């Protein structure tokens, strides 16, 4: 949020200070690889939700809604990801796991998207940098969800 | 801004394209680049602000208001290179020539706030691309407050 900070600043008649500039330097010079990661999770997004919804493949019932989610799940971390803010993933993951817990297994459901953190993070090897921003915003998502 | 185009995205329950992720990745780019003369200006503001106090002290009888307005036009110029929105100084600068023209000098604030622009300029020698963008605001600035009554 840029107009945020400018919005706070602006209250108390003065410049943004060096914290507020660098968040938001940092925001911006980590943008190109937020979008590199997000572009691979994508191009690979239904290899990633074969590998979470097999490893759950005996809990599951309804088939097509568990791709159907295991998909969206995804979807909303590249979200994340490329707007570089994890209140995403909270915002929309609220309430879930309540829905979730009467529709089927709450706890495949927690099992599965630890395989798609996994399946996702397989294909930053040789990136350490990148599996940190995954694994973070995978965790967030995780967490946000087991409550 | 890059939430405008989760927000459609979202709507569709889609991924985003490569066409989005990549004018994203322009957007970013510019972004970072603005920050990069924000925090120059910023972090040089007092000195900017003398130069530009000391091109029209003669004229100045009241230095504490004057050098604070000073500081005013740059505080809000650089709001906007960091939004990348040349609005706001639009915004704020409406009616500001009357006001000043009865408080001092009209005239000595135009020549204060072109070097402001100078001054500004003088931290962008080896960066042309970012003088253009200094450059451009600066003079949004100065357009905005030699606009007629
Ligand atoms: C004259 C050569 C110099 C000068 C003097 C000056 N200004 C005022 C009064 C005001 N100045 C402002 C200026 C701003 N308000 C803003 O929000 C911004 C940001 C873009 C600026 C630059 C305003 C609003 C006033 C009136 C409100 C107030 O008084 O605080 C005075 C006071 C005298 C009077 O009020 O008649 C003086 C002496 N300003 C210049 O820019 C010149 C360098
Ligand atoms: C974060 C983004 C996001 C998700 C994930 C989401 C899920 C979501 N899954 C739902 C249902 C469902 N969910 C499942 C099951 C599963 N689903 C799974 O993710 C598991 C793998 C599996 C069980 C553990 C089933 C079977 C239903 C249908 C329930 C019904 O028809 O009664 C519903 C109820 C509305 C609907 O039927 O579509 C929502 C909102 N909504 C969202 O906005």
């Amino acid at each position: 949020l840029a107009v945020a900070t400018i919005t706070q600043a602006e209250q108390q008649d003065r410049f943004l200070g060096r914290g507020e500039l660098d968040e938001l330097a940092s925001y911006f010079a980590s943008g190109a690889k937020r979008l590199e990661i997000a572009q691979l999770l994508t191009e690979n997004s239904e290899i990633i939700v074969s590998r979470a919804a097999n490893r759950i493949f005996q809990k599951i019932e309804n088939m097509a809604k568990s791709l159907r989610d295991l998909s969206w799940f995804l979807r909303y971390a590249t979200y994340a990801i490329v707007a570089g803010d994890p209140n995403i993933i909270v915002v929309n993951t609220r309430g879930l796991r309540e829905i979730i817990e009467n529709a089927c297994s709450g706890e495949a459901t927690i099992v599965a998207l630890q395989e798609i953190k996994a399946a996702s993070l397989s294909y930053f090897r040789k990136d350490p940098e990148a599996a940190e921003i995954v694994s973070q915003y995978m965790d967030v998502l995780i967490t946000e969800f087991k409550a």
